[PDB]
């Protein structure tokens, strides 16, 4: 007995405003997901604290024991009604939802809002004070037992909900043994299963490791993500019997990785998580990943690599942060979309990232594997001004298993002998740009495969003077 008892694979995304925006905005996100082949959307199922609820004119958990709009307030939205609408519309369109129950971070209140309600002084009191645990349990029970006003079906019985997730990006830096979070996750996941035996439960953490033999970061960067600093012991969490699948997130630019290493670091992070998920024997989902648009790299090429690895290595899902749709009011940009406030937004438009997502959705959804051999510059980014020595990075995407060698041409120079494989199909070398005159130049990438050449080119402006 299960509402989603078939291990399926998917491309997914995230959207955090599905519980407080208008029907038109919600419809736009879900229709965009359907049109793009995105089968699962990860959404927030929380709005904690009176100030956060006021800010969005939408009430879910403004005070302890208050689940909805408080007394005394007119013209307010109810976040459960907005979630009910989202679920009903997702159901109509065939989209499944992962509903996250609290935020590690302060956005929409988060753990610290609970700490403030109960007179605590530290974020990590959220995991330890029984009164806070009890209030989280009361909130989760209210949500699981809620009857959707549009469908008439309680959330406990709703197959459109794919999974409950305990906490977005939970961390417990005050206990680097990992034990505080193991105990909390065991307690809360067991509690959810006691109320709802029908749905998958997952943690929602970023996937940090805690000094596992043989697992170190690519390039020695972001050691904190591998050494237990955040209080997350991913392998111990995945071993909890009431946790059905593992989650991990990926943001090399937030975590101290250098741009020349974003692609490989993320690739190794993905492979390491799939390897450890296999060691435990449970499925895994890359449930958030992103590169900011302003980063000095080819984002689409990096996303292509990361999605290739999730698919080829047997991961169950890859979900980008984040999908948006049409905007309204102050949350509307010049093109009519919800704005790209963080540099990660993807919409159903004519971007290369959107086209990549559409392609990969078919691959995950039906195994439609028509990937074609490709090579792309990763650094520099097209149109960049460059000077002194540049660490050129290129990806080779070899689906036919016929790749032989890579070359790069700039003016009369042919780089091939010094191009080094850096792992995962990423190649690199140092280009001393003082060898070429200042000005605009085309850089040509040639992937030599058996029986064909595949190409990429970018323009760069050399500005040594
Ligand atoms: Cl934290
Ligand atoms: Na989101």
């Amino acid at each position: 007995s299960m509402l989603n008892g078939k291990e399926f694979r998917f491309i997914g995304s995230n959207n955090y405003y599905m519980h407080y925006k208008s029907n038109r905005m919600i419809d736009s996100v879900l229709e965009s997901a359907r049109d793009m082949g995105i089968k699962v959307l990860r959404i927030w199922g929380f709005l904690d604290g009176e100030s956060y609820c006021r800010d969005k004119n939408t009430y879910m958990h403004p005070e302890p024991g208050v689940f909805g709009v408080p007394e005394g307030i007119s013209n307010a939205q109810n976040g459960f009604e907005r979630l009910d609408y989202t679920i009903a519309k997702a159901k109509e369109l065939g989209i499944k939802l992962i509903i996250v129950l609290v935020n590690n971070w302060d956005d929409f209140g988060g753990m610290n809002q609970y700490v403030r309600w109960f007179g605590g002084t530290h974020h990590d009191d959220f995991y330890r004070d029984e009164r806070i645990k009890e209030e989280y349990k009361k909130y989760v029970s209210f949500l699981i037992n809620h009857v959707n006003v549009y469908t008439g079906v309680p959330y406990r019985e709703e197959p459109t909900i794919m999974a409950w997730e305990l906490a977005n990006e939970l961390r417990c830096e005050t206990d680097k043994s990992g034990n505080t979070l193991v105990e909390w996750v065991k307690e809360m996941s067991s509690y959810i299963k006691s109320l709802d035996p029908n749905h998958l439960v997952a943690v929602g953490d970023e996937g940090f490791f805690s000094n596992y033999e043989g697992f170190k970061p690519y390039g020695g960067e972001a050691e904190w993500a591998y050494n237990g600093w955040s209080g997350v012991d991913w392998k111990k969490l995945l071993s909890i019997e009431t946790v059905d699948f593992g989650t991990f997130h990926l943001y090399p630019s937030h975590w101290g990785v250098s741009p020349e290493n974003y692609a490989q670091w993320g690739a190794k992070w993905i492979e390491d998580h799939i390897k450890i998920a296999k060691e435990i024997g449970k499925p895994v989902v890359l449930e958030e990943y992103g590169i900011p648009k302003s980063a000095p790299v080819n984002r689409t090429a990096i996303y292509r690599l990361w999605n290739d690895l999730v698919y080829d290595l047997g991961g169950d899902g890859a979900m980008f942060w984040m999908l948006a749709g049409i905007g309204e009011g102050s949350d509307r940009d010049e093109r009519g979309y919800y704005p790209d406030y963080d540099g990660f937004r993807i919409v159903n438009d004519d971007s290369p990232e959107a086209e990549l997502i559409r392609e990969y959705a078919k691959l995950f959804n039906t195994g439609e594997d028509i990937r074609e051999d490709t090579c792309s510059f990763i650094l520099p980014k097209d149109g960049m001004e460059i000077k002194k020595t540049v660490e050129v990075r290129a990806g080779v995407f070899d689906y036919s298993n016929t790749f032989e060698k890579l070359s790069v041409k700039v003016e009369d120079l042919v780089f091939e002998n010094e191009i080094e494989h850096l792992g995962y199909g990423i190649y690199g070398f140092d280009l001393d740009t003082t060898r070429i005159p200042d000005g605009e130049h085309e850089m040509f990438l040639e992937g030599h495969f058996q029986g064909k050449t595949v190409k990429d080119s970018i323009k760069a402006k050399v500005v040594n003077e």
